[PDB]
This record gives C-alpha cells, sequence and structure tokens, in this order.
C-alpha cells in the first residue's frame, strides 16, 4: 500500500518522519510546509505535517490551518525529509 512520512499529531516541532501506511482507495502522499510560528510549543526550526491524501493538488484556498505550501507524490515515501 502507499506509505508516507506521516508523524502522530501536529505536536513535535520537527521529526515528523514516520512510515505510515495510507488508506487503500488513497494513491498520494501530502505535506504542509509552513516556517511561520504563531506561539509555543515551537523550535528554531520549521514545522511540517505530512498526511495521506487521494488527489495530489497545489492550491491554498483558505490556508486557514497553516496550509502553505503542499507538497504532494505519488510514490511510498517520495521524500524523506522532514
Amino acid at each position: 500500500m502507499l506509505k508516507c512520512y506521516t508523524c502522530k499529531e501536529p505536536m513535535t516541532s520537527a521529526s515528523c518522519r514516520t512510515i505510515t501506511r495510507c488508506k487503500p482507495e488513497d494513491t498520494a502522499c501530502m505535506t504542509t510546509l509552513v516556517t511561520v510560528e504563531a506561539e509555543y510549543p515551537f523550535n528554531q526550526s520549521p514545522v511540517v505535517t505530512r498526511s495521506c491524501s487521494s488527489s495530489c493538488v497545489a492550491t491554498d484556498p483558505d490556508s486557514i490551518g497553516a496550509a502553505h505550501l503542499i507538497f504532494c507524490c505519488f510514490r511510498d515515501l517520495c521524500n524523506s525529509e522532514l
């Protein structure tokens, strides 16, 4: 199945690289790259949240959930970055 480096939940400033198995219907990975930071908890390094997706597309509609950069792919662990 589709495997993407998705962590548990958006809490740790970094170290968000865990091999997670996506759903059978999904065939693409999604990543939210955001350097900006509001208030703690936080760190010197940037923060991102990778999650499974069934349609890799780059578009910033509302971006209310800090969805600035959207990096998606169609390969397991296409990116081994934080």
